[PDB]
């Protein structure tokens, strides 16, 4: 106020003063000190035009109270800084004045929610827990107009759900089957939990393609036709966790999916422009050390299932001839080459440990033709990546290796039909033709994850032609139907043979088949517009037997 006998501005205080406390205590020429100390630190608070330093009663001050010409000025240096600090216990709380009134207790808690994990969890929880009997879980497009959820319960595969119009194009399974990818219209969805429900969603239309991190971080959305939330970015990746979309990427017309692929770890994501190969890394994906790998003309790559290893191939140019290359990352050194020279195509073919790649070379001569087809195999455990050169045959069409092994299958075209010849280990090692069968329909080459069973199969043929052999000493179990045969797959654990006939593929028959390691088939069941059937990804039979036995007895 403006009485001399004034005392300390009690309670929030007005327009134009700021008041301090703890300021510094009365005596011989400290009071003009202070003053001078004061007309250099609040100078930025305004112009001062009044200080003032009344004493409460005759009392000590502990305040001193400062007025400014223009005060916004102030209200910009106490948000400029608050705890202005000079010696000892002189630290100054800046207020026009204190509120005081309040209390600071009661703010209280939180309520956590549930997370991503929860369907990893009802997988290995699931597949324990379940009364029946015994076998793998799908993943069906096709029961009508439905998206559809099934078991193998060996009776029948019998229904859990079936979900209208749930997908509407493609649905795919995460890596260790914690989300389902589902693309509606409006944005891909990604399906988790007990009960499936939408954890998130993901602004991008015109998608066919929907595949996900091999650790389950990040999914790859792909249109091969343009819309409007592509913006001219074919190619979007999004982060799980944060929700966002993390990169797009322009189109890719070249060729068979996957044409975007990841290290085994999900570490590094990779794709080939034609003149440079082009890697991301996890978790950023951004461009790895700021570089790109340099190299012209690249056909196809696939990277090894051990720490970590891309093998790639370059065809034939008009100065260097072609060759495969086993690159190291994070290295990113070339550690293996082998130029090839006059090569038609190659094709590159890892084992499941990544133990050995092998590499099925078609040669050429000048007269531009397929004439002889080699087989040459690295050895990756062995010392310094020895080479195992094997074979020379005529027009190979099909490899493919046993499971966790060393074993593999060959198919040769143009005799008139299809010729199978089967490889086995020697004693003093090298890998080597050891069994044939006459000719036939089979086209694909497809193992059992068990490594006994290798399924010869006849894809696109209307019929048969499923052709099922039991490996070492290559014996035939079986020959059975699939009626304009199309998709394959096996039970991780090799149990169970599944068959599909796509709509996408062909319009026949449309169907699913089931089959038993044995060699007896279980079921088959035709659907009208089968679009596809993916499984999720993955002492004791005397009790299971007791278990089946009160089921249905007394």
């Amino acid at each position: 106020g403006d009485v001399l006998k004034d005392r300390p501005q009690e309670a929030d205080g007005i327009d134009s003063v700021i008041v301090v406390d703890n300021v510094p205590q009365v005596g011989p020429d400290r009071l003009e000190k202070l003053k001078n100390v004061i007309h250099k630190i609040f100078s930025k608070f305004g112009k001062i035009t009044n200080d003032f330093y009344p004493e409460e009663d005759g009392k000590t001050k502990g305040y001193i109270f400062l007025e400014y010409a223009s005060p916004a000025h102030a209200v910009d240096a106490v948000k400029n800084a608050d705890g202005y600090k000079l010696d000892k216990q002189h630290t100054f709380r800046v207020n026009l004045f204190t509120d005081f009134d309040k209390y600071m207790t009661i703010s209280d808690e939180w309520d956590i929610p549930e997370k991503q994990p929860f369907k990893d969890l009802g997988n290995l929880r699931y597949w324990l827990e379940e009364a029946e009997c015994r076998d793998q879980y799908s993943v069906i497009f096709e029961s009508g107009d439905r998206t559809s959820i099934f078991w193998n319960d060996v009776k029948d595969p019998v229904s859990i759900e079936e979900r209208a119009r749930w997908t509407e194009t493609y649905v795919r399974w995460s890596p260790k089957g914690t989300y389902l990818a589902t693309f509606h219209q409006r944005g891909i969805a990604l399906w988790g939990g007990e009960k499936f429900k939408q954890i998130q969603r993901f602004s991008h239309q015109g998608v066919q393609l929907i595949d996900f991190s091999p650790c389950e971080r990040y999914l790859v959305t792909f249109s091969p036709l343009m819309d409007t939330q592509d913006d001219p970015q074919a190619i979007i990746i999004w982060d799980i966790l944060t929700g966002h979309k993390k990169r797009g990427f322009h189109c890719e017309s070249s060729a068979h999916w996957p044409i975007f692929k990841w290290s085994h770890d999900g570490k590094f994501f990779a794709r080939m422009t034609l003149d440079t190969l082009s890697i991301y890394e996890t978790p950023s994906m951004g461009l790895l050390d700021k570089k790109s790998l340099k190299i012209s003309g690249i056909k196809d790559f696939s990277w090894s299932p051990g720490g970590n290893i891309i093998a790639f191939w370059v065809p034939e140019d008009k100065d260097i001839p072609a060759r495969v290359t086993l690159m190291q990352l994070p290295s990113r050194q070339e550690i293996r080459v082998r130029n090839l020279f006059n090569v038609v195509d190659c094709k590159l073919h890892w084992q499941k440990n990544g133990d050995y790649l092998c590499v099925k070379v078609d040669r050429t001569p000048k007269g531009t033709q397929g004439v002889v087809t080699n087989f040459e195999i690295f050895r990756m455990r062995e010392k310094q990546v020895p080479v195992d050169v094997v074979e020379m045959k005529e027009t190979i069409i099909a490899f493919a290796w046993e499971p966790n092994g060393s074993k593999f299958a060959v198919l040769h075209g143009e005799a008139p039909r299809i010729s199978v010849s089967f490889y086995h280990v020697k004693s003093n090692g090298k890998i080597e033709l050891s069994k044939m069968f006459d000719k036939q329909q089979a086209n694909t080459i497809f193992w059992s994850p068990q490594g006994q069973f290798v399924v010869l199969a006849g894809l696109r043929s209307m019929n048969g032609a499923l052709a099922f052999v039991d490996t070492s000493d290559c014996t035939v179990m079986n020959i059975a139907e699939h009626y304009m045969a199309s998709d394959v797959e096996w039970d991780p654990t090799g149990r169970y043979v599944v068959t599909s006939v796509s709509w996408w593929s062909h319009k026949v028959d449309n169907a699913y088949w089931l089959w038993t390691f044995q060699g007896r088939l279980l079921q088959k069941n035709n659907k009208d517009r089968f679009c596809q059937l993916l499984w999720r990804p993955r002492i004791f039979e005397q009790k299971d037997r007791l278990s089946q036995s009160k089921a249905s007895k007394e």
